[PDB]
C-alpha cells in the first residue's frame, strides 16, 4: 500500500557484498522491536498478491545487480560488458519495515496456510530478518513451520500454480566443489530426507485423497530449474536432483526410488559461467571458478513442486518471488 524501507544489521566493514549493499540501502535494526498481539480481531492475508513481495523481489535484483556483475549480459539484442571480480558472498538476513503511519500485521497461527483469514493477528514494525536466497527446486535456509508441514499454493486445482511446502525440520544438503574444475556434489543424508518425503507425502494425501502421491525429477526447461541451482560463494551451482524427486508415497508408506549409497544420496553437479537470469528474460556470463573448496552447508527448509489414480510432483522454480513469498507469506501492511 507504501513503500517500506529495509532494516539490516550489516557492517560499513564486511566487503561481503549483501553487508556493503545493505549498509548503503537500509537502516540499522531496532534492538527491541514493539509488537501488539490482537487475538480477537481476525484478518485476511493473501501470501499470492502481496506487494511487500514486489518490493523484496525489486530491492534483490538492485542487489544482485550491484554485487554479482556479469562480465557480460545478453538482454535481447544488446550485450553489456563490465568487470566481474570474484568477490565475497554470504547472504545476510534483512528486515521489511513499515514507514511511519503504517503498520505490518503478522499472522500468528502457526498452520496458517497463507491464504484465507487468520484469526491471531499481532501488529510490528518490521517482518523477521529474510535471507533473500536465490534458488530452485529447494527453498534454502529459511525458517520452519513451528509445527506442521504447510502446503501453500494460490490454487491447488491448478496444475499451473506452483506448490510451496514449508518443511517442519530442516534437512542439511552439503554442497562442495573440492580442492573437473566445474565438477561438485551435494550430500544428503537419506534418512532424513526419507523421512521428510514421507510426511510431506501424507500433508499432499490431505489434499488429493483417493490417489498415489509420486515424487520424479523435473520433466524440462532449463538447466536452472531441472536442476538445484543455487549461488554459492559466488559461483552458480547446478546440481542434478533426479536422485532425489524420486519416490512412492502409496499406502500411507513412502518408498525412495533415488539410488542413495551408505545412507547418503549424492547430487551430481555443475558449476556454469553461462547463467540464464532469474531477474529478466536474460543470459548473463561469469568468470572461470576461483580455486580452493567451494563449500556450502545449507539447510533445506521448503520445497517448490509442480503437479502434472496418481499425482505427481516435480520440483519447480524460477521465479524467485516465490521464494521471498515462503518467507513472507504471515504479513501484511496496512493503513
Ligand atoms: C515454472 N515456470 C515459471 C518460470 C520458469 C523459469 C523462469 C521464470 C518463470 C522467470 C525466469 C525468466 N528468466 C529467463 N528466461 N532468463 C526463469 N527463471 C530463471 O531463469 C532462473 O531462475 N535462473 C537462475 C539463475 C541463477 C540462479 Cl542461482 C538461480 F537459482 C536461477
Ligand atoms: C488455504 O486455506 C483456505 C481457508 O483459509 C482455503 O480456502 C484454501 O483452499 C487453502 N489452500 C491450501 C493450499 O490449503
Ligand atoms: C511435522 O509435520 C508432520 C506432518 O505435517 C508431522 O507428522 C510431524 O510430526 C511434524 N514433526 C515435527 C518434528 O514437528
Ligand atoms: C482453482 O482451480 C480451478 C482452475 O483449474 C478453478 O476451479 C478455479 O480457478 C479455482 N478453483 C478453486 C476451487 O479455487
Ligand atoms: C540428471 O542425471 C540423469 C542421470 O544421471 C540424467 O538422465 C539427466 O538428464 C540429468 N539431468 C540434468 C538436468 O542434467
Ligand atoms: C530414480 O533413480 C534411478 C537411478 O537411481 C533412475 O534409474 C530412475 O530413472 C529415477 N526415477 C525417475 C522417475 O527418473
Ligand atoms: C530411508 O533411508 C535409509 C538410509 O538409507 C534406509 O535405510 C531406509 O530404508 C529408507 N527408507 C525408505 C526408503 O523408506
Ligand atoms: C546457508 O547458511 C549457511 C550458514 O550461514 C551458509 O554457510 C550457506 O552457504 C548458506 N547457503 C546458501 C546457499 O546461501
Amino acid at each position: 500500500k507504501t513503500t517500506l524501507f529495509c532494516a539490516s544489521d550489516a557492517k560499513a566493514y564486511e566487503k561481503e557484498v549483501h553487508n556493503v549493499w545493505a549498509t548503503h540501502a537500509c537502516v540499522p535494526t531496532d534492538p527491541n522491536p514493539q509488537e501488539m498481539v490482537l487475538a480477537n480481531v481476525t484478518e485476511n492475508f493473501n501470501m499470492w498478491k502481496n506487494d511487500m513481495v514486489e518490493q523484496m523481489h525489486e530491492d534483490i535484483i538492485s542487489l544482485w545487480d550491484e554485487s554479482l556483475k556479469p562480465c557480460v549480459k545478453l538482454t535481447g539484442g544488446s550485450a553489456i560488458t563490465q568487470a566481474c571480480p570474484k568477490v565475497s558472498f554470504d547472504p545476510i538476513p534483512l528486515h521489511y519495515c513499515a514507514p511511519a503511519g503504517f503498520a505490518i500485521l503478522k499472522c500468528n497461527n502457526k498452520t496458517f496456510n497463507g491464504t484465507g483469514p487468520c484469526r491471531n493477528v499481532s501488529t510490528v514494525q518490521c517482518t523477521h530478518g529474510i535471507k533473500p536466497v536465490v534458488s530452485t527446486q529447494l527453498l534454502l535456509n529459511g525458517s520452519l513451520a513451528e509445527e506442521e508441514i504447510i502446503i501453500r499454493s494460490e490454487n491447488l486445482t491448478n496444475n499451473a500454480k506452483t506448490i510451496i511446502v514449508h518443511l517442519n525440520e530442516s534437512v542439511n544438503i552439503v554442497c562442495t566443489r573440492p580442492n573437473n574444475i566445474r565438477q561438485a556434489h551435494c550430500n544428503i543424508n537419506e534418512s532424513k530426507w526419507n523421512n521428510t518425503l514421507q510426511k510431506v507425502g501424507e500433508e499432499l494425501a490431505k489434499h488429493f485423497p483417493s490417489k498415489t502421491i509420486k515424487f520424479e525429477p523435473s520433466s524440462g526447461g532449463d538447466l536452472e530449474i531441472t536442476t538445484h541451482s543455487f549461488n554459492c560463494r559466488g559461483e552458480f551451482f547446478y546440481c542434478n536432483t533426479s536422485d532425489l524427486f524420486n519416490g512412492t508415497y502409496r499406502n500411507g508408506t513412502y518408498n525412495h526410488t533415488g539410488r542413495s549409497s551408505n545412507g547418503t544420496i549424492t547430487l551430481q553437479c555443475k558449476i556454469k559461467q553461462i547463467i540464464n537470469m532469474w531477474q529478466e528474460v536474460g543470459r548473463a556470463i561469469y568468470a572461470p571458478p576461483i580455486e580452493g573448496e567451494i563449500t556450502c552447508n545449507s539447510n533445506i527448509t521448503g520445497l517448490l513442486l509442480l503437479r502434472d489414480d496418481t499425482e505427481t510432483f516435480r520440483p519447480g522454480g524460477g521465479d524467485m518471488r516465490d521464494n521471498w513469498r515462503s518467507e513472507l507469506y504471515k504479513y501484511k501492511v496496512v493503513e
